């Protein structure tokens, strides 16, 4: 079965950018949901029981039917919230190779940001905007709801090894931004964790 | 172009059921973007932009190519929330033909209401429920993200005419009920405006 993982950091450790209240209902109450459903649909399937969450999601399609779906969005649920909170974190700093490989797929760290800031504002719904290693070239895919790149493109219409990743589903921003979801991923910049996504490039799998 | 509409009431009408903040900002913020994205796309439509919005959704295969999703997603987003807040009233009673036709179809009020919260608590992500009228016979549905019954089958996976229907993107309830949508669709129940579902039935167009 999957464990709720605690946070690396308090929950006003992302203060001021992303509110406290937040935090701890995204945590505590959606992501403890997604992982409650996906256990109960594993519960009489052992041979996928095992697996860690991120292998789970490469396999949808070999899944019964009737599985499929509830384990796709919340298995999905439960792998994308996993590596959000991880991929927090207040003071650090963009550099090294990963900072190379940026400006080497993008030109500059501002082209970067204004197309990751553009697939974010522009996915319509629910979703997550992403920053994947396809290969050996980064770029920067959205996809709805809990899908994951990491479920293919044949279900989500996006593929490549997640780096970092930006919740864009309303609980996460409304609160404290509302309606203006562009402020929210303006704050975003100033709490993304570069050394984990640092260490993600480096291991690249 | 179209124009924000007034709403038929204050923004305090609903307490204490649907809190008047969540009214006031889903109003003026949330539909009003709805209304200026789909006036942006319209503007070089003229054959179009003139069409109630009703109209202009069932014709989103006649647009351009690059013009169907914004007009999919915005006109489709002013058509729902327009009705949406005809659709909201307290102090009134199902009754009349439509009470007879829900207990013909559902077998009961009860059994009705269980389907409609069902299809409302299931729809994952963003979307709405509806109660539509299709062959005689009413049905409850659910769509994806602004995409109405109204847009045919083949486009949003639904038909039928809209009798009533409920919001279930998270800016419609996660101020006051956070992420328990469940409560949220019991409230609604004190909400939902009979007199105005009766007219529409009666419509039938
Ligand atoms: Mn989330
Ligand atoms: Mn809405």
């Amino acid at each position: 079965s999957y464990t709720l993982p605690s946070l690396p950091y308090a929950y006003d450790a992302l203060e001021p950018h992303f509110d406290k209240q937040t935090m701890e209902i995204h945590h505590t109450k959606a992501h403890q949901t997604y992982v409650n459903n996906a256990n109960a649909a594993l519960e009489s399937l052992p041979e996928f029981a095992n697996l860690p969450v991120e292998e789970l999601i490469t396999k949808l399609d070999q899944l019964p039917a009737d599985k499929k779906t509830v384990l796709r969005n919340n298995a999905g649920g439960h792998a994308n919230h996993s590596l959000f909170w991880k991929g927090l974190k207040k003071g650090t700093t963009l550099q090294g190779d990963l900072k190379a490989a940026i400006e080497r797929d993008f030109g500059s760290v501002d082209n970067f940001k204004a197309e990751f800031e553009k697939a974010a504002a522009s996915r319509f719904g629910s979703g997550w905007a992403w920053l994947v290693l396809k290969g050996d070239k980064l770029a920067v895919v959205s996809t709805a709801n809990q899908d994951s790149p990491l479920m293919g493109e044949a279900i989500s219409g996006a593929s490549g090894f997640p780096i970092m990743g930006l919740d864009v589903w309303e609980h996460a921003y409304y609160l404290k931004f509302q309606n203006r979801r562009p402020d929210y991923i303006k704050e975003f910049w100033n709490v993304v964790n570069w050394d984990e996504a640092a260490a993600r490039f480096a291991a690249k799998k």
